[PDB]
């Protein structure tokens, strides 16, 4: 089987029958877990291995970005820090933020890995503006440079587990704040030359993107998941990037403009999504499932979000010096 366009969640911590007829549905192409998806280290891997046992060309991912944003706190799971504590980090030592950057990429990936996870939703490319409370202190540093630098040291870290990376939310959610969708009135070449930056200098590093559901009008009056202007013009044309697009959470009313989710997952596949998210309600995915339109350019783009090489297991992993040295230097350095 190939992955479809579709990426949802499962009922909870073990597989259910209705799970199991969602899995095979051939428009199905992921699973994104939540907090109410683990309770320990040994439940999780027995739902992932039970979900790939099902559809084995399935993606598994999960909101792992640390702070405010990490699915799986307890167990072992390393607590990480807001991505917001490595660019105060830097602003002390540029050389050692980038150095903990890894090592909370490696550990990250290396953990998820260890329950049969392909990737985290990580890392938000957002500029802190201060002005948008939703990212927070889930962006890095106000500077364009700095968050491509510290972005790309982590992505290194998860690469070296062999995980992927998935930058959000493109173009740039840093800016509106902004109960309908934010709006973001800025000029595209303003927007361009800083919020976008990291995406464009990353290059080869940047796996895989999320737009933003936030409205850029003097470019585009629909939604930047839902505009070809933004995920084809710029993302695709200007920038010529050739990852993956998730949209993000289509569940979330507003981005939808009044329209079904169906509609709205017709809209963003149109747009230039290669997969589209679902998030907790299962039985409206379905509907979206059975009532898609729309694979072969977006299917390798896919594939490729799958983690790469062999993964340790939980035993394996805890003994491994590279990871206890990583635990080590993000207790010290933080
Ligand atoms: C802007 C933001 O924080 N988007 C996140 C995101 N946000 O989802 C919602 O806000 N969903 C929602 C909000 C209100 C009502 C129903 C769904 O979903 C993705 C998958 O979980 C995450 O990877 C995104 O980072």
């Amino acid at each position: 089987t190939t992955p479809g366009p579709v990426m949802l969640d499962v009922v909870g911590t073990t597989l259910s029958r209705d799970d199991a007829r969602r899995l095979a549905h051939p428009n199905t192409g992921g699973v994104i877990l939540f907090a109410r998806h683990f309770q320990n280290r040994a439940q999780l891997t027995a739902l992932t291995d039970s979900i790939r046992a099902v559809r084995e060309d399935i993606l598994i991912a999960v909101d792992h970005e640390g702070g405010r944003v990490q699915r799986f706190r307890t167990d072992g799971f390393t607590v990480l820090p807001a991505m917001r504590r490595l660019g105060e980090l830097w602003d002390r030592d540029v050389l050692l933020a980038t150095k903990v950057a890894t090592a909370v990429g490696y550990i990250l990936a290396a953990e998820l890995r260890a329950c049969g996870i392909d990737m985290s939703f990580t890392p938000v490319l957002d500029l802190d503006y201060g002005h948008s409370k939703v990212i927070g202190d889930r962006a890095f540093h106000r500077d364009p440079r700095v968050v491509t630098l510290l972005a790309k040291s982590l992505n290194h870290g998860l690469s070296l587990a062999g995980m992927a990376n998935c930058g959000k939310h493109f173009p740039g959610h840093g800016f509106a704040e902004a109960v309908a969708l934010p709006t973001d009135d800025r000029t595209l070449d303003a927007i361009l030359e800083q919020d976008v930056a990291p995406y464009d200098w990353l290059g080869l590093s940047l796996a895989a993107v999320i737009p933003a559901h936030v409205i850029y009008t003097q470019v585009d009056k629909r939604p930047a998941g839902f505009s070809r202007v933004w995920l084809q013009d710029i993302l695709r044309g200007k920038l010529g990037f050739t990852g993956a697009i998730f949209s993000d959470d289509l569940s979330m009313e507003a981005a939808r403009e009044g329209g079904t989710l169906t509609q709205a997952a017709d809209a963003a596949l149109a747009a230039g999504c290669d997969m589209v998210l679902v998030c907790n309600q299962p039985d409206a995915a379905e509907v979206v499932l059975n009532g898609l339109k729309a694979s072969a350019e977006s299917v390798r783009r896919i594939k490729r979000m799958r983690a790469r090489g062999k993964a340790l297991k939980w035993d394996k992993l805890i003994a491994q010096p590279e990871y206890l040295q990583a635990q080590a230097l993000l207790s010290s350095a933080l």
